[PDB]
């Protein structure tokens, strides 16, 4: 029977609340056995340093093994053939989790003074987005739905009960904005919330409506 | 059953009014947590050079931060070949709601003074998008129901009741035009609308229709 | 049920009415704020110029800016090793509507003479294309019944209603007649019309209709 | 609900009666403004010896102006480092039908003593080119016919009403026959018929019949 | 029939607790026959020198007979101008799960000195992962009833009995976590939980929940 | 085609049509002084298809 | 060089002569059907060189 049919986007923008570091610490020894507990050696000397560093054993994370050989390769003195094993390297990864954004710098420098290298990567995110991320949900519903109401005037109908609601789109997720993504994003943007600034994250909604022309 | 099944497409076309611009103030450390808070004030440095050139609130926005390695690089001294950390280099993003056009060179070099840019992006959408928009959208389907009535008429038959609406194609762009669009963006404008011209936002709008035929 | 389906499409091809010239406006002055100030400037000159020259002011319209930084490049005696920022330029753009044709050489001419620069870029196109179109749309109409006609007779069954008339097509555009058109065009001509002109611009539609057999 | 369905396929070949002459005039100017009134000019001149040449006035058209800027390029001795405007060359479009194929020498001839053009390409038609199409849909579903009949029997079961017809298809464009689609022809023409040949026109149709069986 | 229809999406994340060595022994004859018989007893002594290093029969498995003849080929001295078949070589693999992943370190230097290989590259699991799986579906749909619950108060209307739930996805094979499969994680985790890290694996599942309206 | 009637082929199995006709250059050498070419006549060819029965 | 006896400089810091000349065309496009280019004038220049004593 008689139908309109709507998608509408919605549309939420949000400034980063923590960062979180993803940490490797690597030493590494002439064999596997003892390349392996020369990390959990000093693994525990790290996290002892965060602990104290003051972030919660709920902000550190631990776990992926990687073990891989390290070799000696063939020269001028080489006869050598192709390389040959002088021990193994071991590393585990672990992250750290810096609430109060303005501690980074703090945590970040001891990361590094320690080893394990990776500058904070700018992982900066938030923690409940889903609240952000429901908000634009709200918002594309709305939306769409104030769309169908201007498309059943301007073709003189009246605008009915919603027969279907769907989204199957893939799933809302954190894309951050930065110099190529400017005009789409602004262009796409809510009217008189806030200005958006790049390094924001941006949860976008996508969803079909199909209310009953009557 | 009988129906005459047609795509309108209606389209509207405008002027910027508000300029937004995105600057990012960025200081340097030997270290994280140094330079973080050398970039933490320099910000609110410039984030009151801005209301001193009268910038309110509702048009000041910030968030994302980005702090990342500077390296030394290797040429004819170097060594360890590679180059190596010398510091730290963090940057934030400000952005800048200007209204009113011709009062945008005043607050464009007040950046070229404080850093924070060379050139400017130089975005510039406009008022209400939501308002043009929804016109272009009302002008499709008016569009449509006038396609379906010379096609009614012309095939001896009458038009009837609206059975279907819907537009589910992908929302739209404010749309600069190009000296390409040249020709390609003449078709679409309402016949003696303003004539249209560069630098002007455009918005199509792309909707389906069906009436029953009578 | 039983139904004969056929497409038709006729066109419809149109000598250009106007001349629609994208015009811009060089001024450059070595801060931001008075670049916009000596362009304002350097404009409403020109405008006045256009006015006096003889086009009313629904016929000329303008808006959209760009101030683009000006540059010095390393080069010899240069012991900059990469740009700096020496002023800016900028300038917007100005639509000229030019109906009446054996004008548009005496107002091109002040293209050149007082600013602007080349174009003109061969804009040509008709006033209301909106009425040649519709012919077309008419030509397609009463075409398709032309062919179902004939079908119908071929395969000896009467014609009955029109079950259902479709255009999805996505609106015509005005493709010009050019070489490599030339022989394609000539193909669709309808019959014993006027030739066409290269250079013509050709509208042209396609449009599918369902007859019920009588 | 048992029906039988097949594609019919017509055939049509034809010998150009005519020829169609595209054709360019251009003269220049140091100015566009008495560009074209040196173009305008030369065009009521050449178009005049045309109807004197024995050309009706059905069989002339035109339209199609075109305003290019003339420059000069860098050598050893110039300037600008660079090309600069000279002036401009103004061209309009002017097409003729031949009609008497026999006739294209005498008005071909004369066209290349007008400076008007090296052109004039083989372009030939037929110009009534509906009546051979029409031909060739009845083929099209009086062959489709044959093809149903076929299979009913060879399946041994009744040919009965037509159900639908369909001609969907994108209509015939004219057929120059090519070098290569020699045999294509050849191949797909009817039987029992005079011969084909190339620089002959060939139409084509396919159309779809759906009878119902018993 | 009014429906509201969702994609959920479940996650899990979690530690290898296992390792599983991927080995080859291989040894070569100047026959085939006796190829194996010398792989067939190095075989059995390696296997043997693991089950008392400790390893269980539940943790050990085989199979894989490969056959490839050895050639040697042309240098400065020697003929055929070519290779000619001098033997074959015989491997077979035999894989090694080791549980109680601190045990890897011991059973993995073993192996070096058994002249089995030089791999055993990082290959780790969870060997219960039905369990951790099963969850990341509850989350998905019951996410997925999240979704819909928001969707029908924002358009106003009631969420309803289940109509169809389906997984029609390929499922979820686990995911170490990669270098730039970074933040797709970080973005793409639970709220409110304890934080991930890389080479953990990631279980994730997409699900669709279909509800009627009202 | 008057060879051909008389060469043994009926009237029913000749086919005539598509005319063709283009310029001829001089085209630009060493006694060049030519710009681009120049048109020297013109050539003209018309199609004709002749059937043979009787393949031997 | 009006300009320039008057603009300062002597008739002893002038020079002139190396006439060039050569055709002017307009170049086949959208809207050709003219074959290669036609000559729709010509350009010409000398060249003069100024010699400036005191470089301020």
């Amino acid at each position: 029977p008689a139908r309109i049919a709507v998608t509408g986007e919605g549309m939420m923008t949000a400034s980063p609340d923590m960062a979180i570091l993803n940490l490797s610490v690597l030493r590494q020894a002439k064999t596997a056995r003892e390349a392996m507990t020369a990390n959990n050696e000093a693994m525990t000397k790290v996290l002892d340093a965060m602990k104290k560093a003051g972030i919660e054993d709920r902000d550190l994370q631990t776990g992926g093994i990687d073990i891989q050989p390290i070799y000696v390769y063939p020269d001028d003195k080489n006869n050598l053939k192709e390389p040959t094993i002088t021990g193994y390297s071991v590393s585990t990864s672990l992250t750290v989790r810096v609430r109060e954004l303005a501690n980074v710098g703090k945590i970040l420098d001891e990361s590094v003074t320690l080893g394990v290298n990776q500058g904070g990567d700018l992982n900066l995110v938030n923690d409940n987005p889903s609240a952000v991320i429901n908000e634009a949900r709200k918002r594309a519903v709305a939306n769409a739905i104030a769309k169908a109401k201007t498309l059943a005037d301007a073709a003189g109908v009246g605008l009915g009960r919603v027969v279907e609601i769907s989204e199957l789109s893939r799933p809302p997720m954190p894309m951050p904005i930065a110099r190529g993504q400017f005009r789409t994003m602004l262009a796409a943007a809510p009217d008189n919330s806030v200005p958006i600034a790049a390094g924001e994250n941006s949860y976008n909604v996508s969803v079909n409506v199909v209310f009953e022309i009557k």
